[PDB]
């Protein structure tokens, strides 16, 4: 295997597949360049043969985000507030690189820079939000752009880039002359730069170095093959969490970060308005407010999701009056009790609700939580980090009663039994 | 098997648990940012999804320390006077970083930093001892408080906490911005980040690193199946030094400092007053002054504590009339034989006492010490370096007479015989 | 395989042969001189003991790009206008290197720089248009030829040239002492070095460095028997796609980028005024506009071609009054239907054109435009990323009915059926 | 097997064991921080888990000095004279390291360094001379401490330090702050650090880095066993050198230097106020004077010597009047005829003596000298470079004659035969 050259999307689990909106991030580490207090040569990297420019960090690794240029347009797209949901920043073309970052990027389809735009012309400046339909990108960006800002670090893709190399001696920031180098909250760390890749087509990433080169292949390709849903036992006694794992690729959106998805999975709520909806990183891997919630139901079919990106529950199959499967809050969400009356107990799982967006995550809406096992495993389970899960089976459960839990259009039935 | 992440409470001889007030010191031994002149960034070290602060040393590692909020404010509740004892120091709310330490600690449940406070208000300065029944903290603290501070370095649990890099051109002290950077005496270094665990619920520490990430994890639960006590022979000449090996994780609070523990283990003085207890940090490891001793016995029980925390010891099982165990002082004692009356010999083992605590630790009540073979091995020994016992069998003992030694209510008979 | 020297035309798919204008990139990548803050030694590199100047980059690899003086001078020729076309900048006489670049050029038999002539003396400037034979280039260049270039980086045959280093210190720009270093809008870099060759003998490129010495051997003959054409099926459905791949090594003229060619296939338009002609870089890579579309057919017989670079398509083999093939819009191109009546519709391939260009391929003359599968690949698609081939067949088409697509003078058929 | 950490008491010869006063070396060895330009971050080394303090030398290798506490005390007590005999130095508290050295070493159970006390108080200035029962070391140090010695470096037990980094920039003198940087007669480099150990027991050298741990393992024991006297032939002619090779690990006191110890073996001086004596550096390794002769024998048992302390020399077994073996000087010591009478001749071996240490070794008293072969070999020798033994045989020697040499309580004949 490749020894000097690291990318997010090599796993033999999943035959290093890539799909959807996903930020792919390439990581260097070499003896050869990793001195931070010398100005020394960028790696030679590429992906699909277009070079793909590294910025140093303090731990003298170089770091490279990319992520197909049309999925990244449709994944800002529903990101109508800044800093929320799959939001890539703002649009910037190849040729304003060198005006907006301090570097050439010519070769790149667009770069996606963590500022806001307090100008919006139709030409000078970039666009906020992306074209639902993606395309090319036109706009581009310079140094008034960055200084007239009135907010940094718009990303929310990839939020924990290292920090790169200050400026010191001979060497510049990030060695290739960032203009502001900080890690999350600035303008310019961390940029995406944008690729438009081929569907079902290989992806090779090269590392060019003196001894061989070194080549990673991906493939472009939806992967519903890959996703699944596992139980961890037959039968829910009567007080039993029910702990749920979800491996999917899809929703590894961030290289560098636990991915958070909460769901509206009650699949009975007759509601015209309501609809059956994921949301991304509502609750961050801690268990704050991550943002706003954003609607993603009208979305999925251009971010090549291929039934695999939505969550469906049923707490009772036979609609036998008691529900099987309730839930309840933990470390990784903020859950809480709307409908506080004493008339209805924790048991109701209609009963709960997110305050904060109660919109479309209000009472009802079964609103289900997974967080990611790791920053890149790509697996997720609605049990937090204490063994406390987030689906319970209610107390008052009767023998025979089932609950049905779907993901991938493969529902799974909650048998209770002793 | 980690490259650069090292948790203390990781033992294979232990299997990975944690229990009580431990502090858990978490150091990043990494060779790519180990250099202290360069403006280097923070590394992203959370743990159970939380980010946790680290303060670089002149060692150029990393350093981080982390407790539970709820066993840490139980135990600083028996901090009576400061710097004695379990004391944690000052608690804080999460939001009082920026001011206090002078950077952010929002994703924290409190700190524990040492400061004192002299305008001791209601709401804008933090708990001096703590609630005695744990739960969330909401005090504030500021920058006043930090310069009303009277006496800096009230934690006696993080007591040899390596010196935070000092500030120069570009580099802040510690790398993130600390106001004093003075080790072991200051008010910012070191200083606890508190964070919400759950009993029986593992607990991860995670790095995150280019080219793979590293993950440990913790459970933290009771620990009386580890807690054991063995002697080092079967059967005891006369004068024979008497040996006890402790193997308990619960008793290492400090994972930078030996630890010391003193205990009162007379189970005959059938004074009314009298109780069983255990004390913390009395003596140094250096068996210099370590302190007051303080009240722990009516507070072991919300410490986790199933039998496995307290010490009791029987000299004469038959009740023969023939002491078998006696105590003396040693090189990490301040032992002293406060009944010093001609009548009497060393063998009478009500006689020997503790000057300095004599409320409790006075005449009778056996004072036994005992300190760690090591910082962090978790194992405890009454002997000490020059292989001086704290146990002898009496030189006037009667053959076949035996005495019984009692920890993890486990009873170790300690047999006579020639 | 060579440890540090790189040489563009070195293909084991087409056994490292070259032909026609093509620039051939050379590049050094070793860790012994790849720091950008020290003068380091320039590699001694040479083709065919000629010296080969090159230029540090940004990524600490020694760039350098050479090309044949007669087929360079040929391919400048057709370049009827500035930065368009095999544009491949001014020609310099070798001794004008050190008053233009700044270093010594004397082993080379002349210099391509990428500026424009105000004052076109017959002695003191040099020639921008070359000569349709080639031979010695005795004009000379001086700095005032450099500082009365209204418009710097005419040079079209190289567009993605890096960042030479910055010049600090003792440093200078690149390495070598270069008057401006920018990436490609500059008057200096990227430069092409012009070296005489002997068709069908070996092009010998060697690296003299401590250690031993690095030779890799090229072939400068016709590459026509390495091109062919190939189709994904053998029987085209009623709507089915088109895409054709051309294997040509002669088409990458252009090591660092990939290159568009926009052709005109009509075969039957017997008009007199037309003529079927291959033009260079109509359509920049990314889709935009990539210059003015110059003719080549009249110069593809000085370039080597033998029958290997003119592309003919016959829609309807029988006349049938009803065209199999038709043409569509991409992301690799801008095309347009310059017919917008409703009394015709998009199976009319004649009314196609490109808006920009009606001069030579307005109305009819069916334009289709291929794009090299990656920067030095050497092998041609007409479907972008996208899968959206230019060709593509009409609804309409009648059973039994075929389509001729011509390309090396081979014919191939494209049959319907179902 | 190990990478980087280096031990002076690993040797397979000696099975990796210690004993006595010996200053034991540490020494890391790492290209990681090997360089003097930069403040790397300092090895996390600790023995038996508490941390090393180590300073870099000008070689890029990081050095560290430790020692028993008692045996260092009782070692220090018998030099009752400065900077000669085995003189640790200026026993001070561990609190005062950062006071007195300039950076924290709590850890520790004392340091001895290199000053000279003026103003003898009992509180605010170190123990000069120690004890020569030992126990912890209360007495503190300042910086008035320093700034008071009228006599910097009287250290003798380690004589080689290195010189530590000068201070430039961020690099600190030593790289972790020391205030005074010049070596070996400095009043802060060298010094030794006083660290409790376990005789029987093992002593564990633990250095934490970056990829694994790096473990030397000792043992603190009496190393009697390892002692012995070994001689080149069995049966000695008339005038051969007597050459003596002594295996002792006790006596390697140094690790750095080689150790010179001059004996007094005449046993049959029976004046009362004489006695068999030790004496410690009384010449330099290179011939010279190497400071005053210090009384040992009423030491040696406390200093682990298990009989292997002490040399004893019988010249003539018989007493019939001619001595077997005399003494004489060479490039290892200054050995002089005391009685230059013409009466006698230079097979008195009681005539001869030291000039400079007449009181104890004066007329009679046969001093031996010997010189370890190596600076750390932990083996001795009577013989110099030129192979000039002390030990010669008289010329006159009787035939069946002979002398008696005894090392370790094991006397060896010394048979005259032809």
């Amino acid at each position: 295997a490749n020894a000097n050259l690291f990318v997010s999307a090599e796993n033999s689990q999943f035959d290093n597949y890539m799909s959807g909106p996903q930020v792919i991030e390439v990581v260097v580490i070499d003896s050869d360049i990793n001195d931070t207090d010398e100005a020394k040569g960028e790696p030679d990297v590429t992906v699909n043969g277009k070079v793909l420019r590294m910025v140093q960090a303090v731990d003298g690794n170089w770091y490279g985000y990319f992520a197909d240029r049309d999925q990244a347009q449709i994944a800002d797209s529903t990101a109508t507030t800044a800093d929320s949901g799959l939001d890539f920043g703002v649009f910037c073309a190849s040729s304003s690189g060198t005006a907006a970052l301090g570097f050439s990027t010519t070769e790149t389809d667009g770069i996606a820079i963590p500022i806001t735009i307090a100008n919006a012309t139709a030409t000078g400046n970039g666009t906020q939000t992306g074209s639902s339909s993606g395309g090319a990108i036109t706009t581009t960006c310079a140094a008034n752009t960055l200084d007239a800002s009135t907010a940094n670090g718009t990303i929310n893709v990839v939020r924990e880039a290292k920090d790169p190399v200050a400026a010191s001696g001979s060497v510049s920031v990030g060695q290739i002359g960032l203009k502001n180098g900080t890690a999350n909250s600035g303008p310019n760390w961390p940029f995406i730069q944008l690729y438009e890749l081929n569907p079902t087509g290989n992806v090779v990433v090269q590392y060019n170095k003196g001894g061989g080169v070194q080549s990673t292949t991906l493939t472009f390709d939806t992967v519903d093959q890959f996703a699944e849903l596992s139980l961890d036992r037959t039968v829910f006694p009567r007080v039993s969490q029910v702990h749920a794992t979800i491996t999917d690729l899809w929703l590894n959106i961030d290289p560098t970060d636990e991915d958070s998805w909460t769901f509206a999975t009650n699949t009975k709520n007759t509601t015209s308005s309501f609809n059956v909806d994921t949301f991304y990183q509502v609750f961050d891997e801690n268990g704050a407010s991550g943002g706003s919630a954003l609607t993603l139901r009208t979305t999925l079919s251009s971010l090549m999701c291929e039934d695999n990106c939505v969550l469906t529950l049923d707490v009772d199959a036979q609609s036998s009056g008691t529900p099987v499967v309730t839930i309840q809050d933990n470390g990784d969400s903020i859950l809480t009790q709307l409908n506080a009356s004493s008339n209805t107990n924790a048991n109701n799982a209609s009963a709960f609700g997110i305050s904060t967006e109660t919109a479309k995550l209000g009472t009802g809406s079964i609103p289900v939580t997974i967080t990611e096992q790791g920053p890149n495993s790509g697996v997720f389970g609605t049990y937090d980090e204490s063994d406390k899960s987030v689906l319970k089976i209610t107390d008052n459960a009767k023998r025979g009663t089932s609950a049905s839990l779907d993901y991938n259009e493969t529902p799974q039935t909650i048998l209770v039994g002793f």
